[PDB]
This record gives structure tokens, C-alpha cells and sequence, in this order.
């Protein structure tokens, strides 16, 4: 058996001094980065004046010669939406290959009227891109109804002439501006004109982010074929005068990442070498483009091997991009310059600012990292660029600097920095095709500055160029935007960033409007911190901490208030390798479980008397302890629960966030009148063995309740460690007792007489057993024992033909197979619109086969084991039933090493109907169904019809589809254009409805209120909206003479928070919404007319319909209802026939309540959140029925960066 | 339609244009249920007309109109209310229902 | 444009014929001007050959 973590994440090579200096700068505070850059970028006053004069001259020439789309908009008086819609139409018309066929469709069909009749795919799929072209603004989703109206309007107003102009404009832009040509041969033909003027070219075949082996092979052969064409055309001109190629490493391997570094070196490197050998033979440049920040250092390992490879010697065409917006840039340059010296290769170094700025900000915030790997003020990037240019210009004997910029100030500064001694081959400038030529036509040539410029020339079809055109077009801080803004003076454009930064009060301060990841929530609480698994220092330190964690003697014992108790002891084995003993658990006898509840009951007053602020301080101290102990906690979670390192980090972060969130919610709400329930039994699942465990216990404790913590039998060790941390943080032993063991221990705790509440997260079937146990029980006040039961899902994602396949596949692979599908939120049913289903399925299967399944103590493992052999057997029985029915089943092949553990390969099962699924299958099993677009509403019904309602995803660019689907789906956590596994505490408050939960949501503001006898008013919890049926009922009550009930009804209408609609603070590039809706149909079990009126008021005020128990005999109390109220009212003689219900209100004495609670628990389907009150309580207490539990929380997380950029961050420079 | 509003001119021609800004992303849910019912019974042309009406309806439009500072001037499209339907044929009734339901009305 | 330039004269007629104060006569003429310009602009935004008159 291999030692745990002995091969966790070894670096490709030992890190040299120069490499270590790169890693050390990865997230260096911005105030530390800038001073040396300012120093290196400083030039003499004479140079700065000459640079400003040159920049002004260039800018004056630019503004003096400065429209195609603008001219079209002007000529036809188009609104912006009309312009966008026209270009979308033109794009669609250009998908018709034959010109005569297109023109006939235009003249005879499109112009004459209904364009919709002649053009499965919305015309407006790419409207966000065309919106950027027309308006300069990015909108993440497309208002397809506005665009359709605008297209109809413009065609009916202007006819064929405007369509013709739009088609011709789109053809020119997509064929000649956004690309140099559609094919390398066309691009080469079009390059002769500017080559004759002194420009050169680097061709970009536009490949990027391979998702499958086949994609990577396609991009390879595209690069190889382009190299031949470019090399034939170069015809011996060499690497400086002649054209070259640019490649992206992500195009050449589907798993280009540090986590897969061994595959990258073994599989990607030979492909680059083969392309480089061909470039060498033709003597052309081959440049490696720079991508995301977490790929920088990995790419250096390839650059190192290639430059040291003797087979490539004699050729100086290898090139490499460095991004000056990155904090590591000067250190990367030091490394490259030294590599060039060692290898004797004159590396072509393209200095750029960087293309992924918005995404880098979002990623660092999502990952909770210490700082950004890029600057946050645009001027810092400018200074970085100029400083790095000074470094490169001192090294022209050993590297060939290539200054890629469209900024005339940047250009002029470097032109003068480089001085008057010039020869071709010393350095060059670079620019983008169809963007930089106006500037560089003022640079290239003896009559200008006599400096060469290489044009970066995209080559590809319409489909290829549109894929990432949004990123290429992206902002208010951009020079090209500012040059076209008449409000920006030339003096502003020639401002010297070096001197501006030098004079700032704090040199290098972070942008004021960009939150560090730790500060995402501002004053409310400190965000949990993650770990950067692309940072070699982090990987090396984590390796040691993980190894050290595997040497610890982890145990879990029955920790009663009186001390550890004896019991049956057994080992805890790693699910990925049963030979790896992780620790030992001593399980709780049912007698000691009952004893623990009695001890908790005796201890309840002493814990309730700890003021809420001090209880919250215990939670905050526990969060600090968990944060500090994260590396050790990761190792335990990895080995005990089959989690990968990434998933263990998320697990610990979630626990920290629960602690800090419930602490803050406590400080916002809890006072002397919110008395604790008493002893709370917290029963938790194995699959989030620290986060959910900690969340339930922390909430119960901070609400003033002593806790009996019963962790899942599979994962007691991390639970014991969480309890140890909470106790260290100040939770007394009497307030927090750990009771390891199986469901018998949970059941014994639930049945214990002093148990005052139950928090259960687990399977729906077990929750139903607990519901049955509790139906026997009443509190000493004669009321139901509160149960929070957060249960399973049958989670769907709907994908339409406007979604980007690569994005869908990434989110599907993550949502379905992360943690081997052992997340309650995991994607179970992918629903693909028929027109795109085959393409997406092919890509998905290709991506599936790139996953590494194995024991999770290796960073390269993507999918770990299932938790037990029983879980494996259950999942495999489902897979085989499906296979036996003829369903197509795609499965990864498992390595022989998996035999020592319990693994199920990620599996894709193609289904006929959603009804082919019965219950949740908690494993790595994705089901795929196809749907026709017109059946989308029926499909949403089918998703709802399972009775589950946990997570739901939708991938579409179309606002109409978003509005339709999100208004009709019934699930607690919705996700738009992203994965469906988000449960970021306080950002996506998590929890579902139906068979998926009773609520309230964990990680949301209603949670703590369920754990006290009188619920506080949560922060932000109110609504100005009044349910109109409630209002009609109140008027009906007054007309009946029920004056006090009418007043109570009006009060309920005001007190209801139905209609609350909030945006929760979170990361950039996402909108996280939280809304309160009706629950559905509430079962009313009244005893008296006044009780019925109060129950109906409560239910109607919260937007619900009702089914009233017909056995109450109260039919005559509801005569002559207004039709609006009658529509919401039904009478039920057989409650089981008239469900599912979404809650219940009960009136009666204690024994009536007990009997009704038993009858309600017997109803099929979802657990019902029941509220009961006596008739006297209804008379005495206006809040006898709490409106908090009569609404349903919905969280929706929208990825607003999905179109390729962040609109809001375009204004942050 | 309202004088001084964007629907007015369309009443004065025999085929109404699509007014500026006249659209809505919202689809009436009863319209949606009606279209599913039509498809269930095989009325394919009518179900298509129903879906098309659901999309072209501007019910739910909710705009702020440009005006003076210190004022918010809002313009919204709601259902008319209850529409009297006087059909002659089954298909005609289905088309009338589609139009009325798509615009949020009862009939 | 003509109503705008002739507003003072039009005001005088409205004041005397319809019993309006000067401020409300101004509002009357402004509203007429705005109708003219609004329906002109709405026309430029919408009307094409297939929108035949009644
Ligand atoms: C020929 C060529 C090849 C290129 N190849 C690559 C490549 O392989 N990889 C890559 O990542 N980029 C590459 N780029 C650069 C990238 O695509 C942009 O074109 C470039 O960053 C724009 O810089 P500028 O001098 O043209 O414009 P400017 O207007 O001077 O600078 C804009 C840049 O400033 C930066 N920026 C904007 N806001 C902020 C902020 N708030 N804080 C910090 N920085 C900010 C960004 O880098 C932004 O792109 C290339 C550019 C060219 C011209
Ligand atoms: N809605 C959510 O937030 C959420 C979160 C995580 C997991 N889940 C669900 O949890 C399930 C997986 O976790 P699991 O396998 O540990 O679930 P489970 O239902 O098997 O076990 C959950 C817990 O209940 C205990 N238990 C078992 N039988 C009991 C009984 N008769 N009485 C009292 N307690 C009993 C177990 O010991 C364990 O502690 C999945 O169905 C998943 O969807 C839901
Ligand atoms: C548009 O200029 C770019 C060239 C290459 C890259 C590689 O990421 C990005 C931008
Ligand atoms: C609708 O035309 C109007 C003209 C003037 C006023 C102000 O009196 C109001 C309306
Ligand atoms: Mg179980």
C-alpha cells in the first residue's frame, strides 16, 4: 500500500532560485509590487518629454483619420436594439452558404415579412457580442423578445435595403476584420499588402481550451497545417521578417492544468515539440500565448524543456508571452532571460498587458485567496509593462522583445527607451489585426518611426471567431475606447503612468472598488480563505501537512458531558483503499445516547444563560481554529470521506463560513425573548462530513440550545475533530456532546423524552422515519417538536441551443461527477435541446474520459471513491437496471488500483423520459434526456413532477427562456449559466422543497429562528407587498362581521415577507438573489371558525393555497367567498389524495394536535412543516402561526460573466 | 390606446407596427398551459399560434420613460381584464383564446 | 416649430376663447407641440410600406 500523500503533488522539476522568485510573487500585495516597477520604468525628463511629444503626434494622427456599423445605424435611424438585431439576422443569413440562395431568401421571404418563419436556434444567440459591437456595452444575457420586436420593426420599416447592408457589413466584419481570413491560405493572401509596407504577421488559428482528446487533436492538426502554409509562404524570410504562428497550450490538451502536470509533460509537451520541429524546419516563429494565471508557471516547465531540447537547436523562433498585468511578470522575465542564456536560444518574448483580467478577479474571490495574481488598477499594469520593457531592452542580445500594445503612450515610452540604435531583429512592436493598424501605420516605415510591427492575425470561420470575441473586444479604461471618446483629451492620453503612480499618496494601493477575497462580505464577517493548488509553495507545504495528518491517531468517542464513554470500537477505513486505516471510532450505546440527552437537558439553562454575543464569539473562535487547522483537516477529510483536495478545501471553507455566518446572524437578531428550544439532536450525513455537521451544531448552539451531535457512521473522525475544535473555542462539554454511531444512535436521540428539536440532513427515507418518530411526541407545552429535515434531490439542468457547449460540459462534469456525484446538489438529469444534444453529448463523453478516478491523496485525482461497498452496490444495481432496459451507458475504465477501495466509474446514461428515474441515486451517474424546444414547458413540469426540489440549473443566453424556466421550476437553489453545486453560505442559502426539504435553508437568515421558541425578525426580512387574495379575504371577513379576524388578516398581510427580493453580497461576475415565495398548498386542520379564519389569513398572506380538513365540519363558515379566495380554497376529506402539501396549520388541544400530527406524518411524499396552536393560543398570540414557515426561500445564482466578460468591471480601472 | 403613448399610431393604420420598446420577456403561464393542452389534442397549428402569441405579447412590459429629474415616470402593460370572445369555429375560438390568454386576460 | 414661434399669439387666443390662465395656455400650446413632435418621432421609428392608412 502506497504511503498516504507520498505522491500528492510533486513538482515537474526542482524549483530553481529563479522559479522560486516567481512563485513568491504570485499574490504579492500590490503596494509591494509597484515601487521596484516605478524605479525600473523611470526615464530622464528629456525622454519623458520626447515620449509625450511622440505619443501626442501618434494620437493626433489617430484622431485625425478616424464607423461601419455606426454608419449603418445612422443611415437607417436604427435604435441600438435594431442594430444588434440586424447584425444577428445578418449573421444567420451568412450561415446560408450559397449566395444566390441567401439573396433569394432575403428578397422573397425575409424582406416581405415574417423573418421568424424562415430563420431550433435563436437568431440572437450571439447578440451579446453584437451588442458589444453596436453599443460598446456588454450584457451577459440577451433580451431576445426585445431583439425580435426590433428586427420586425426595422424590417417592416426599411425592408430589403437594410437587410442587404447588414449582411454586407457582417460579412466584412466576420471575414475581414475580426479575422484576417477564414483559412490560413486566405489570411496569407491578405497579408502581402502590409508585409510590403514593413509589417509582419503571427497567425492565430483561434484554438483554445480543448475539452476532449478529439478537440486537442483537431487543434493540433490545424496548427500543423497552418505551419506548413505559413512556412511555405515565409519562403526563407526567417523569424523576424517572415510570418510566424501563435499557439495556446490549452488547445493542445484537454487537461492542461497544474493538477494534471504529469499528463501535460507526458502528452502535451511532445505535441508542442513536434510543432516546434516543423516551425524550425521552415524557420518561422512559434509563439506560446499566455492564458490564465494558474497556467503561467506550468507553461514555464514546457518552455524550459523545449529550449533545452537539442532537437530544436539552431532555431530562434520559439516565442513566449508574458503578461504585465501579472505580479510575477518581471520575475518570469528574469527566468526567461536566464533560460535564453543557458540554452543559447534567443527567445522571442511577447510582452502584453493581459487578456483575462475580469476572470482573474472573479476566480481569486471565488477561491478565497490571499490576493489577486494581477494588478487591480490599470495604471499599475501600465507601469509594470514599461518596467518590464526596460528589463527586456537591456537583454536584446539574449531575447527578442516584442512589445504588443495598442496604447500610443506605452508605445512612445518604449520607442524612446529603446533609443536610436535599431536594426531589424533587435525588437519589434506587435498589434492585433483589425485594431492596431491605424496606430502602427504611424510607426512602421522609414517615413514614420521606422520600427517593425507584427500583426497578430486571427484565422477562422464565423463559428470559431464568435466563440471568444467578447474577450477580444473588451472597456472604459482601454486606450482604444479612450482614443474614441471626445471627452478624453490628448493630454489625458499622454499622461505618464510612471510619474502618476510615483506621485500617488500610497504607491501601488489596491483599487478601492475591488474587494480582496477575505473582504467579500465587508463588515458582516470575514470570508473563509482557501488554498491555491497552483502555487508550488502551497503544494509543498500542504504535502507535508497532509502527510503529517496521516500520521495522527484520529479517534471519535462518545463525548458525554461527563467525559468519554466506553463502547464498541472499530477502525475507520479509507474508502479509496481499505488498507489505509484512518482512525478508530467508539460508538455510542443506546443507553448512553439517552443519558446524553438527559445531561443536555440538565445543562440547558447554563448554556442558554451564556449571552448570544458570547455564544457567537465561540463560533467565531471555532472558525479561526478551523481556518488555522485547514491543512490537517483537509488530510482527514481526503482520507476519511473520499474527497479530493479541492473538495476538502471547499468543505472546510463551508464549515468556517457556517460558523461565522451564524455568529453574525446571532449578533443581528437574538435577544432575551428568543428562548432556546432545549436539547437539539443534530444528525448529519456522511458526504459533507464537516460542513453540514458543523453548520447544524453551530446554529443550534448559538441559538442557545445544547446539542447532541450524531455524525454519520461513515465519517465520525472529522466530526470528532470538529467537536474538539468547538470545545476548544469555548463550547462547554455539557452543551456539545458527540455521539458516534449508526442510525440506531440517531433514532435513540430522536426518541429521547427531553429532545426539544431535531436537525436532520440526510436521505428523504430516513427523514420520513424521523418524522414518524416525532409524530408520537409533543413538547412539555403540548406542541410539535420542530424538525428541520434537509433531504435528497433529483436535480436537473436544462440546456438550450443558445448555451456554449464547452461551458455546459465543464459545468456538467463538475456538477455530476465531482465527489463522485456524492453531493446532494449533484446534477442527476441533464436535459439537452434536441438540436444540440448530439454535439454536447459527444463533447461530454470526451470530457468524461479525461477524468482520473482513484485514491484521493493525489492532486491528479478528479473523482474519488464512493463511501462504502453498500453505496457502490446500490449505485451499480441502478446502472445495471438501466443497462438492462437498453439504455446507452458510457463509463470510464477504472484502473486496477481502485480494487482496494469502493469505486464507481463516472457514468452517463441516456434516458427516454424523466419518469425513467425513481429515487435519488447518490453516485456518479448522470442521466441525459433530450427535448424539443416547444416542449420546454412540459419538461419543466416533468422536472417538478419528481417531487424533489433541491438544485436546478439552466444554461441559456436568452432572457425569455430564463424568465419562463425560473418562473415555472419549483426548486430551492437555481443556477444560471454555471454549475449547480453552489452552497456558499449567506450567498446561496441552501435548501430545497418537496421531497428535498422542510426548510428553512441552512446558510440563510431564517435558520436560527427555527431553533428558538419565538422567532426573531431576520435581517432584511420584510416585504412591502400584500397578497391580494389575503386582502380580498380580509374584506370578506369584514363583510361577514368577523371584525377581529379581518384585522388579524390585514396584520398578517403586512407581516408576511412574501415578495422579499434581495441581492446578496458575493463575488464579482455573479448575481446572487434571495426571494420569498409561497410554499404551495397548505393543509389547514382547524377546530373553530375563528381558528379557521386565522389559519386562512396566515396561509393567504404568505401566498399559499389551502386544503381545509372537511372533517372539521366548518364548511358553513366559508360561505360566499370572493372568487379570488375560492380559487385558493379546497376542502379535503382524504388528505392523502389531495396532496402534496407544502406545510400544515393545526388547531386543537394537545391530544388533537398529536393525533393530527400522526395523520400528517402518514401522508405520502414530502415531510410537512406543521405548526400547531390551541384555540386559546390563537386568541392570545397573533403569531401563534409563524409566517416565517409559510413562505419558501428560493436562491438563484446567475453567472454574469458567462458571455465572456464582466460588464461592471469594464468600469473599474 | 393612450394618446401620447407608443400604441396610438398603430390604431390608425390597418396593420399595426411594433412600437419602440414594445416587448416583454414574460410569458403568461395560462397561455403556456393552453398551448400544452392544444398540442396534447393535436391542434398543431393552434398550439404554434398560442406559443407565438405568448412570445409576441408585451404583457409585463415595465419601462421608465425619460423625463425631468426628480420624477420617475413609469409605463407598464397589464392585462385588459375580461375579453368577450365571439367565435364562429373551434379553430377561431382557439386562436381567440390564445390571443386573450397571452395578454393575461380572462374570457 | 410654427406653434413654438407663435406661442405668444396662440396664448392670447386660448386665454380669451377658452378661459385659460397664461400658465395653462402655455401648457396647452406646449402639449400640442409635443404631440406633433412625438407622433413625428414615433412615425420615424415605426411606419413602413405595409402599415397602410385607414
Ligand atoms: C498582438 C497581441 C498579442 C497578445 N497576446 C496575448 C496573450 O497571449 N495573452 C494575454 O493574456 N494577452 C495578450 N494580449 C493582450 C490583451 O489581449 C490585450 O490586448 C492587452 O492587454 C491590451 O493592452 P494595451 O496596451 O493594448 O491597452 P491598454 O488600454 O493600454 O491596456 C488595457 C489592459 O490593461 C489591463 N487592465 C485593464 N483594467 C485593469 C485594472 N483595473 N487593473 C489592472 N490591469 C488592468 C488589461 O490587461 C487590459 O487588457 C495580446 C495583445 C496583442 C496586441
Ligand atoms: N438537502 C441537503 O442540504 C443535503 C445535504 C447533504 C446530503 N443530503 C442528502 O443526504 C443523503 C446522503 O447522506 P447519508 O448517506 O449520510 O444519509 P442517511 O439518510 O443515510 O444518513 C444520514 C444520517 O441519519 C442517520 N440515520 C440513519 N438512520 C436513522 C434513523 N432511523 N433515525 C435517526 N437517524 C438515522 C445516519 O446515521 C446519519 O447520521 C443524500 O440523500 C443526500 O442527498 C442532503
Ligand atoms: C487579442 O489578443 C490576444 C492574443 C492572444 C491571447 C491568448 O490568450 C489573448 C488575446
Ligand atoms: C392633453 O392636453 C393637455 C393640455 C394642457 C394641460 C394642462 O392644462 C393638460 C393636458
Ligand atoms: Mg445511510
Amino acid at each position: 500500500a502506497p504511503a498516504p500523500f507520498a505522491d500528492f503533488a510533486p513538482p515537474v522539476r526542482p524549483q530553481s532560485t529563479l522559479r522560486r522568485a516567481i512563485t513568491a510573487a504570485y499574490r504579492r500585495p500590490e503596494t509591494e509590487c509597484l515601487p521596484p516597477l516605478v524605479e525600473a520604468a523611470t526615464q530622464s525628463k528629456e525622454i519623458r518629454d520626447a515620449a509625450a511629444s511622440t505619443a501626442r503626434k501618434l494620437i493626433e494622427a489617430l484622431r485625425g483619420k478616424h464607423s461601419g456599423v455606426e454608419g449603418l445605424v445612422q443611415e437607417y435611424s436604427l435604435s441600438s436594439q435594431e442594430g444588434v438585431a440586424l447584425m444577428c439576422l445578418a449573421e444567420a443569413l451568412l450561415r446560408i452558404p450559397d449566395t444566390a440562395t441567401r439573396d433569394a431568401l432575403i428578397r422573397d421571404k425575409i424582406a416581405d415579412g415574417n423573418w421568424k418563419s424562415h430563420l431550433s436556434r435563436s437568431l440572437f444567440v450571439n447578440a451579446a457580442t453584437w451588442g458589444l459591437v453596436v453599443t460598446g456595452k456588454l450584457t451577459s444575457t440577451v433580451n431576445d423578445r426585445s431583439l425580435a420586436a426590433a428586427l420586425t420593426r426595422l424590417i417592416s420599416r426599411c425592408g430589403e435595403p437594410v437587410i442587404r447592408r447588414g449582411v454586407d457589413m457582417a460579412m466584412r466584419m466576420m471575414g475581414e476584420q475580426f479575422v484576417t481570413g477564414e483559412t490560413i491560405r486566405e489570411a496569407l493572401k491578405r497579408s502581402k499588402e502590409l508585409e510590403e509596407k514593413g509589417f509582419s504577421y503571427s497567425y492565430d488559428m483561434l484554438g483554445e481550451a480543448a475539452t476532449t482528446a478529439a478537440d486537442a487533436e483537431r487543434y493540433y492538426r490545424d496548427y500543423e497545417s497552418a505551419i506548413h502554409a505559413i512556412g511555405k509562404a515565409s519562403a526563407g524570410r526567417g523569424i523576424y521578417e517572415g510570418p510566424g504562428i501563435s499557439i495556446k497550450l490549452s488547445a493542445l490538451h484537454p487537461r492542461y492544468s497544474r493538477a494534471q502536470a504529469a499528463r501535460v509533460m507526458g502528452e502535451l509537451l511532445p505535441r508542442v515539440k513536434a510543432l516546434a520541429l516543423l516551425a524550425k524546419n521552415y524557420d518561422i516563429g512559434l509563439n506560446i500565448d499566455a492564458e490564465e494565471a494558474d497556467r503561467l508557471e506550468l507553461s514555464l516547465d514546457l518552455l524550459e524543456v523545449l529550449c533545452l531540447d537539442g532537437d530544436l537547436s539552431g532555431w530562434n523562433g520559439m516565442g513566449f508571452v508574458v503578461q504585465a498585468y501579472g505580479k510575477r511578470c518581471p520575475f518570469v522575465l528574469d527566468f526567461i532571460i536566464d533560460l535564453a542564456r543557458r540554452s543559447g536560444r534567443r527567445i522571442m518574448v511577447r510582452l502584453v498587458k493581459g487578456a483575462y483580467w475580469d476572470a482573474e478577479i472573479k476566480r481569486a474571490q471565488l477561491d478565497g485567496l490571499a490576493d489577486f495574481p494581477v494588478f487591480t488598477r490599470k495604471i499599475h499594469t501600465d507601469v509594470s509593462y514599461i518596467a518590464c520593457a526596460a528589463k527586456l531592452l537591456a537583454a536584446t542580445d539574449v531575447v527578442f522583445p516584442q512589445f504588443a500594445t495598442h496604447n500610443a503612450q506605452t508605445l512612445a515610452a518604449i520607442y524612446h527607451m529603446a533609443g536610436k540604435d535599431f536594426h531589424v531583429g533587435k525588437y519589434e512592436f506587435q498589434c492585433l489585426h483589425g485594431m492596431g493598424e491605424p496606430l502602427y501605420e504611424e510607426v512602421v516605415g522609414r517615413g514614420k518611426l521606422d520600427r517593425p510591427c507584427r500583426i497578430y492575425a486571427p484565422v477562422g470561420t464565423h463559428e470559431t471567431l464568435l466563440a471568444y470575441l467578447v474577450r477580444r473586444l473588451l472597456a472604459n479604461s482601454s486606450f482604444v475606447h479612450r482614443i474614441n471618446d471626445p471627452k478624453v483629451s490628448i493630454d489625458e492620453l499622454i499622461a505618464d503612468p510612471v510619474e502618476v503612480v510615483r506621485a500617488m499618496p500610497v504607491v501601488g494601493a489596491k483599487h478601492d472598488r475591488i474587494a480582496l477575497p477575505a473582504e467579500l462580505f465587508g463588515d458582516a464577517r470575514t470570508n473563509s480563505a482557501g488554498l491555491d493548488l497552483s502555487n508550488e509553495e502551497t503544494l509543498a507545504s500542504l504535502t507535508e501537512a497532509l502527510r503529517e495528518s496521516a500520521a495522527m491517531k484520529w479517534t471519535a468517542l462518545p463525548q458525554l458531558a461527563t467525559g468519554p464513554a466506553a463502547g464498541e470500537t472499530r477502525t475507520v477505513l479509507n474508502p479509496g483503499d481499505h488498507r489505509d486505516v484512518v482512525g478508530s471510532v467508539t460508538e455510542t450505546s443506546e443507553e448512553d445516547a439517552r443519558r446524553a440527552v438527559r445531561l443536555a437537558a440538565d445543562a440547558a439553562p447554563d448554556w442558554a444563560a451564556v449571552p448570544p454575543s458570547e455564544r457567537a464569539a465561540c463560533l467565531d473562535r471555532a472558525a479561526e481554529l478551523m481556518q488555522a487547522r485547514m491543512p490537517t483537516l483537509l488530510g482527514l477529510i481526503i482520507r476519511e470521506a473520499g474527497k479530493s483536495a479541492l473538495n476538502a478545501i471547499a468543505e472546510v471553507r463551508e464549515a468556517i463560513d457556517f460558523l461565522r455566518y451564524y455568529a453574525e446572524q446571532t449578533r443581528r437578531t437574538l435577544g432575551p425573548g428568543h428562548g432556546p428550544l432545549g436539547p437539539i439532536v443534530c444528525i448529519s450525513p456522511w458526504n459533507f462530513p464537516l460542513a453540514i455537521f458543523t453548520g447544524q451544531i453551530a446554529a443550534a448552539l448559538v441559538a442557545g440550545n445544547p446539542v447532541l451531535a450524531k455524525p454519520a457512521e461513515e465519517t465520525p473522525l472529522i466530526a470528532a475533530e470538529g467537536v474538539r475544535i468547538l470545545r476548544e473555542a469555548g463550547i462547554p462539554a455539557s452543551a456539545l456532546q458527540l455521539l458516534p454511531g449508526d442510525g440506531r444512535v440517531g433514532a435513540a436521540l430522536v426518541a429521547a423524552a427531553e429532545t426539544a428539536g431535531v436537525m436532520f440532513t440526510g436521505s428523504t427515507e430516513v427523514a420520513r422515519l424521523i418524522q414518524a418518530q416525532l409524530a408520537d411526541r409533543l413538547s412539555p407545552a403540548g406542541r410539535p417538536i420542530p424538525l428541520i429535515a434537509e433531504t435528497g434531490g433529483q436535480n436537473a439542468m436544462i440546456v438550450d441551443s443558445s448555451a456554449l457547449a464547452e461551458q455546459v460540459v465543464g459545468d456538467v462534469i463538475t456538477s455530476a461527477f465531482d465527489s463522485a456525484g456524492q453531493r446532494c446538489s449533484a446534477l442527476r438529469v441533464l436535459c439537452l435541446q434536441e438540436d444540440v444534444a448530439d454535439r454536447i453529448l459527444t463533447m461530454l463523453k470526451g470530457a468524461l474520459h479525461e477524468l482520473h478516478i482513484g485514491r484521493t491523496d493525489r492532486l491528479s485525482v478528479d473523482v474519488g471513491p464512493v463511501i462504502t461497498s453498500e453505496a457502490k452496490d446500490n449505485i451499480e444495481k441502478h446502472i445495471e437496471r438501466m443497462r438492462g432496459l437498453g439504455r446507452k451507458v458510457e463509463q470510464i475504465g477504472l484502473a486496477s488500483e481502485t480494487g482496494v477501495g469502493t469505486f464507481v466509474p463516472p457514468t452517463i446514461i441516456e434516458l427516454e423520459k424523466l419518469s425513467d428515474l425513481q429515487r435519488e441515486v447518490f453516485g456518479p451517474v448522470l442521466h441525459v434526456i433530450r427535448y424539443r424546444r416547444d416542449d420546454l414547458d412540459r419538461l419543466v413540469d416533468d422536472v417538478n413532477a419528481t417531487g424533489y426540489g433541491l438544485t436546478f440549473g439552466l444554461h441559456t443566453r436568452l432572457d425569455e427562456t430564463i424568465a419562463h424556466v425560473t418562473s415555472r421550476i419549483k426548486a430551492g437553489n437555481l443556477y444560471i449559466n454555471r454549475n449547480i453545486i453552489g452552497a456558499v453560505v449567506g450567498v446561496q442559502p441552501f435548501g430545497g422543497r418537496g421531497l428535498s426539504g422542510t426548510g428553512p435553508k441552512a446558510g440563510g437568515p431564517l435558520y436560527l429562528g427555527r431553533l428558538v421558541t419565538t422567532a426573531p425578525v431576520p435581517p432584511q426580512h420584510s416585504s412591502v407587498h400584500t397578497d391580494p387574495v389575503l386582502l380580498d379575504f380580509a374584506k370578506w371577513l369584514d363583510g361577514k362581521g368577523a371584525r377581529a379576524e379581518a384585522e388579524a388578516a390585514r396584520n398578517a398581510g403586512s407581516s408576511s415577507a412574501l415578495g422579499l427580493d434581495l441581492e446578496l453580497p458575493g463575488p464579482v461576475g455573479e448575481r446572487n438573489l434571495y426571494t420569498l415565495h409561497a410554499r404551495g398548498r397548505i393543509l389547514l386542520v382547524p377546530a373553530t371558525e375563528s381558528g379557521l379564519y386565522h389559519q386562512l389569513a396566515a396561509a393567504l398572506a404568505t401566498g399559499n393555497s389551502v386544503a381545509i380538513d372537511a372533517a372539521s365540519g366548518l364548511q358553513a363558515s366559508l360561505k360566499n367567498l370572493p372568487q379570488t379566495v375560492g380559487l385558493r380554497v379546497s376542502w379535503s376529506k382524504d388528505w392523502a389524495a389531495d396532496g402534496p402539501f407544502a406545510g400544515a396549520l393545526v388547531e386543537g388541544d394537545a391530544e388533537r394536535i398529536r393525533a393530527v400530527n400522526k395523520a400528517i406524518a402518514a401522508l405520502p411524499g414530502p415531510l410537512l412543516l406543521v405548526q400547531a396552536a390551541s384555540s386559546g393560543e390563537i386568541a392570545r398570540n397573533p403569531d401563534a402561526y409563524c409566517l416565517n414557515w409559510l413562505v419558501e426561500e428560493v436562491s438563484a445564482s446567475i453567472n454574469t460573466a458567462a458571455a465572456g466578460g464582466n460588464a461592471s468591471l469594464m468600469a473599474i480601472g
